[PDB]
């Protein structure tokens, strides 16, 4: 039931270096809302989901379902509902792949952490997306997509290469001194 | 306001390879509840937090605060409250560093995603932890730690090297076919 645990320990210098570079890698990440229609490899899609599946989960429930949508039609019907639920865009059609993460009713925290791992894994693999969380369209998408009662939509990520013409907003990230407080 | 966006595109082969290896790296991760007292570099601690700070955030609120506790005393007082809130362990003392992530009142999803990035970054840097989320001790820790009204505790992660004697439970992860469903037709 409890086995010894096998670690890979790096010399402090390399721990600094590995952590620096990883930071450098992720900081290049930006939500991209202009996504090419260009095929992306299914092996990479699978790999990032495998990555996301390595998340910790409250009580080890591993309560996540990763729904991969590729059918152009399905993607459009998804687009329609989302847009409909206001009620007071294009990437959902142009992206090659939709990944919707449903949680299986702490679960929400696990799943979202899993989404975090998913995001890192795309960045690390040369793909972009724009995280979104249309919880108001959740129900109708549960039904459209055939998901069972016990799944509720959490995150919807359109995945692909950026458009040759893509742009992002000129936004700056908080510096470290603005997000980290040390107790002495 | 809107600048062109600069991408690094890898040839498909390398995208496969990079994504495989990253998967291999993260899959080595396991919550470890036996943590050595051995100093860990502050530069690595800072780096993983910087990484966690790169998360996406609803409306770009970036609403996370990363409280680093190192004082042995402070860590103990934190331990006491947590244990007290049942009311029907040791790693919080033995770990060199506590990282508590508070959210600043979608925020909860952003922050948790950020925690995900934090977890990857520790794994990637040779450190372990055991994710936990003592929301019942949140209030008393807000006060103990001096955090302001608008912060609520979310995640508490004790960080360190595993114990020379550490063990984990023999748990298997769902295979891909168990967490991934493809829509065709
Ligand atoms: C939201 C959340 C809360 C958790 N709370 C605790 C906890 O209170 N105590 C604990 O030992 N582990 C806690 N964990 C860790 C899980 O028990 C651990 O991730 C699970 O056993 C899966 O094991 P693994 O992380 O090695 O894959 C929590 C994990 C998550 C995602
Ligand atoms: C929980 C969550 C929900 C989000 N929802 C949307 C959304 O509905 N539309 C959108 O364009 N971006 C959405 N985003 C992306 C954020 O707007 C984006 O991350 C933020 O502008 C920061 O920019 P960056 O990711 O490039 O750092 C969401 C992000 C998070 C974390």
């Amino acid at each position: 039931e409890h086995i010894p645990f096998s670690h890979t320990r790096y010399p402090e210098q390399e721990m600094r270096m590995r952590s620096q570079e990883f930071y450098e890698l992720l900081n290049k990440r930006r939500s991209v809302r202009f996504i090419s229609s260009e095929h992306v490899p299914m092996e990479v899609i699978e790999n990032v989901i495998k990555a996301a599946g390595t998340a910790p989960s409250g009580a080890h429930t591993e309560p996540w379902t990763f729904v991969v949508v590729k059918d152009p039609d399905m993607k459009h019907k998804i687009r329609e509902i989302i847009e409909e639920e206001e009620e007071i865009k294009e990437y959902l059609d142009t992206a090659p792949v939709l990944i919707l993460i449903f949680k299986q009713v702490y679960n929400e925290i696990s799943v979202s952490i899993a989404a975090g791992l998913l995001l890192a894994a795309l960045q690390n693999a040369g793909l972009v997306t724009v995280t979104t969380t249309p919880l108001n369209a959740g129900p109708r998408l549960r039904v459209l997509l055939g998901r069972p009662s016990h799944e509720k939509l959490l995150v919807l990520l359109p995945v692909g290469y950026p458009s040759r013409d893509a742009t992002v907003p000129d936004l700056k990230r908080k510096a470290l001194d603005q997000i980290m407080v040390t107790v002495h």
